[PDB]
């Protein structure tokens, strides 16, 4: 309900991904984000919950090179810290 506005870099990722405005709830950019992830196909083959991004915008912009699609917590943290 209420919203977020993503910085440019994390607004980028989600452009990317098929959004196509500026402000948001969690659960669109959780959306979005979650397409991104599909698209670049980040998660692993055979342990599909984690996501490599090393090498990835993502990566950068969360602070991690690995991380599980089922940590909610870290994930909301990781987001935040790219929220205007
Ligand atoms: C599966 C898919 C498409 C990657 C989407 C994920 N799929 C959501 C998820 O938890 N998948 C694992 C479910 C597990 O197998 C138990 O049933 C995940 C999500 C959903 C709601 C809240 C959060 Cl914080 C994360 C997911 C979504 N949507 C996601 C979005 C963005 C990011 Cl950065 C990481 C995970």
């Amino acid at each position: 309900e209420k919203l977020v506005q993503p910085t440019p870099l994390l607004l980028s990722l989600l452009k990317s991904a098929g959004a196509q405005k500026e402000t948001f709830t969690m659960k669109e950019v959780l959306y979005h984000l979650g397409q991104y992830i599909m698209a670049k196909q980040l998660y692993d083959e055979k342990q599909q919950h984690i996501v490599h991004c090393s090498n990835d915008p993502l990566g950068e912009l969360f602070g991690v090179q690995e991380f599980s699609v089922k940590e909610h917590r870290r994930i909301y943290a990781m987001i935040s810290r790219n929220l205007v």
